[PDB]
């Protein structure tokens, strides 16, 4: 199994790493109906998306949950691998430092 | 899919967004049957809920009151609440924050 | 929908409204067989319980309301009101607001 | 229904209430096959477990227990002093029926 | 049951324990598909995996698993010293079956 994001990343297809090192500046959350999904966005001008929704419902679930406690906690972010074939890039993994 | 909180409001009827930019005021959760729902409010006199289960949204639901609960104890400040006004109170939709 | 914790309260029979004002003195949760319970404590001497499961929709809040009585207790959050019911020993909470 | 966790514990045989006023001094969160379990531990030398769930247990317990670990890690994680601990002492080691907590 | 972390790790096969004595360096979590796993990272240079669930784990590890994945992510964030680590040795990166924290 990959023992890191970068690597992780590079097994999918449509995929990239954007190095964020920076904390979140907002967080967005909806539970309209077919929008049910997450935003997430940076000073730099990055937009970021969990996406609409099976132990990858699990996973989507957590990620949002990390989303949220991470921007709460001001936690910076060191890379997101995202999917850049939607708009915004969709959310594939995340690491943190330090 | 929309990029801001504007723009998924916008997206749909019976709708508006309010500018908060302020901490919640007061969090009211209830489990009593068939009112398994959370208020909130704040001091410029604005009443929300997250409203009932009825007729993919449910586990939405869910986080919204999930994350209304940390933000009020937290004392996060929120930027914008997106509602459905055909409600009473109006009924939170999506929620932003920024720092 | 109702508006307020007072305002749900009088919804539903064998009801009343509690003003707390003040954070939870104690907490204790057990997971006891047919004691899966919730019980908080009051400086004023009040004793109230998250009762143990008896709607489908009822069963998410019950855990949701153990959850709140658990971080607010951690957090030393202020209770503004407890909405109760009056017909267990001790009064079974329906709904908790909070205000500083 | 009970009102107090000395109370509680009194209901049940084979139990005792632990009176620790302390904090968690070690949380230790096991997820290998057939010990899911949570163990921990106090500076007077006692040893509690949260029991892996089994056929001892009835349905309303499995989430309770769920619940019982989680409050130990936030427990834990935040310091919080133990007041009392109402425990099985049929286990080794004693298995947490019920904890409380005075601020 | 075990009463401490090096017991359980005793009770099975392909385990070892890490003594950490240190917070977590990074928290990597992925929901991408067949990859739905959180990788850990210490300043030792170790690095551990809570590995994706599959046909080798038992239906009580399920939950486990989602558990041991909040904790870690809990533990990164508020810089938790981890005590020792059991992991399963024949995974790279080493999965892990069991964490202790200790202070
Ligand atoms: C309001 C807000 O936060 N964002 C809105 C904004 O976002 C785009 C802009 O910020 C531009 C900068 O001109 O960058 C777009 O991203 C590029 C990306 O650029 C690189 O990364 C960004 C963050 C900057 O640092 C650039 O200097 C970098 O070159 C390219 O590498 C990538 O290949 O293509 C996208 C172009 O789409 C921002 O787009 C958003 O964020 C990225 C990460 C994607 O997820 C994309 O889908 C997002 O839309 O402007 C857009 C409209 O263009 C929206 O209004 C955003 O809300
Ligand atoms: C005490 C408390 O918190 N809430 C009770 C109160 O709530 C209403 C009042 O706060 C009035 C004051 O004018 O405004 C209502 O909202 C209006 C809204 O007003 C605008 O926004 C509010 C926050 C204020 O800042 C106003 O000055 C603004 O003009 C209008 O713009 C909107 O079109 O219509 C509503 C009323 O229909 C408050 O209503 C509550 O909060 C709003 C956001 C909705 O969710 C609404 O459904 C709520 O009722 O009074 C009401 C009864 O009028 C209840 O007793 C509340 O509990
Ligand atoms: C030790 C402890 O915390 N609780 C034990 C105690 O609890 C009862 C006492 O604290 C008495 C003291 O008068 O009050 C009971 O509550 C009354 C209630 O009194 C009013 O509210 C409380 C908060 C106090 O402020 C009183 O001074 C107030 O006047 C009345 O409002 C109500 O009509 O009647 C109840 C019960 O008669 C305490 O009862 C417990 O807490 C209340 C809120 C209910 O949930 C009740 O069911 C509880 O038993 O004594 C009991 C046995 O009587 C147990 O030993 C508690 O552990
Ligand atoms: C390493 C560690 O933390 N614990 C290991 C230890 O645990 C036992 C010791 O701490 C002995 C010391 O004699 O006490 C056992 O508990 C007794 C209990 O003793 C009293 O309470 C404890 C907490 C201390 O304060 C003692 O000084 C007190 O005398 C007796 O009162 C009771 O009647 O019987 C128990 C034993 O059953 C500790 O046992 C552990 O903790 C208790 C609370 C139970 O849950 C028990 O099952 C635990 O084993 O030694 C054991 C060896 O079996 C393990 O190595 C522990 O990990
Ligand atoms: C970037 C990063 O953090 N880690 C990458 C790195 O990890 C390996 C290295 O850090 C080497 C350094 O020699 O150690 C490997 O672990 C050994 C292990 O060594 C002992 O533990 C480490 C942490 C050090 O403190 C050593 O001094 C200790 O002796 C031996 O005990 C064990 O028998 O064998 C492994 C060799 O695989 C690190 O391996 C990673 O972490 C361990 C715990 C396993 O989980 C293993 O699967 C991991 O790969 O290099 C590897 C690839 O070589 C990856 O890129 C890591 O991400």
């Amino acid at each position: 199994a990959p023992q890191s994001i970068t690597e992780l990343c590079s097994e999918y297809h449509n995929t990239q790493i954007y190095t964020i090192n920076d904390k979140i500046l907002s967080y967005t959350e909806s539970m309209a109906g077919k929008r049910e999904m997450v935003i997430i966005t940076f000073k730099s001008g990055a937009t970021f998306q969990v996406e609409v929704p099976d132990s990858q419902k699990k996973a989507i679930e957590r990620m949002k949950d990390t989303l949220r406690i991470t921007y709460l906690t001001e936690t910076k972010i060191d890379k997101l691998c995202v999917w850049n074939n939607k708009t915004p890039n969709s959310i594939a993994a995340i690491s943190m430092e330090k």
